[PDB]
């Protein structure tokens, strides 16, 4: 059966293995997370990552696009959970797309009528999807970017 | 069947009933479009619709949502296309969400190492959904921003 939620292993990658994994074309996910770890000399280096199709992947679909060398299992729990599991060691090989957000526990207004047309940062988020939506409210540089218009109209 | 992807006409709407769907939690759709059509004297006036849910409703659940007045019918054709066809008279009602495209074409980079993060504007594009990156990548009020942006830091 096709799923569109893997999480992968790739133990002692080579160069070519990770510049595989950085060049898999962008539009392939929803969301897609690559952390680079074990660089300590106790442990084995490796990549530990997530992917988040569009749409759903079989197995053999998806050694293809990460290499045949991957450890490759269905994901468990939320895209915010694999997030946080990739990041830990804090050196990304690549991060693209945003958190699908299954349990939409935002702070964020769903009335169409707080959206304000004179506010570009609130018009930004509202021309996206709920996930997309939910994770640039927290980016910063669409943080940046409110700052800058702040600082011209004020 | 469930489906994600439904059209609406509704005939002859009261006050009440644009308020309902206007009113509808931004919560539900990937992308929710509403126009209000036959203004003209000659005609009906009504509202012609397109969502795109976030997850599969049924019919009745659509019912729900919307009014139990509404013609309801799945959709065909690409979320543009609806999105053209539902702004054809250009008064909408409710806009909230980003059309899904099925791969279509981009013109943007699908390199994750294209995407500069000393550019906050790319790199906002990057952290989306697919989807989402294409429609704000010529979103009028990311522009705006952008345009901030290149003031200050030019």
């Amino acid at each position: 059966q096709p799923h569109k939620r893997w999480v992968f292993t790739l133990n002692n990658p080579s160069e070519d293995e990770r510049k595989k994994i950085r060049d898999l074309p962008i539009s392939l996910f929803d969301y897609f997370i690559v952390g680079e770890e074990g660089n300590e000399e106790g442990r084995t280096p490796h990549l530990q990552g997530f992917a988040n199709f569009v749409k759903k992947q079989t197995f053999n679909k998806v050694k293809w696009y990460l290499g045949a060398r991957c450890h490759i299992e269905k994901a468990k729990g939320t895209d915010q959970q694999n997030k946080e599991y990739c990041s830990k060691e804090g050196n990304l090989l690549i991060e693209c797309g945003a958190p699908r957000s299954q349990g939409q526990r935002s702070d964020l207004s769903t009335a169409y009528s707080d959206y304000q047309q004179s506010d570009p940062v609130g018009m930004v988020l509202l021309n996206c999807c709920p996930s997309c939506r939910s994770s640039l409210s927290e980016d910063y540089f669409l943080g940046i970017l409110e700052e800058c218009y702040r600082t011209i109209h004020g």
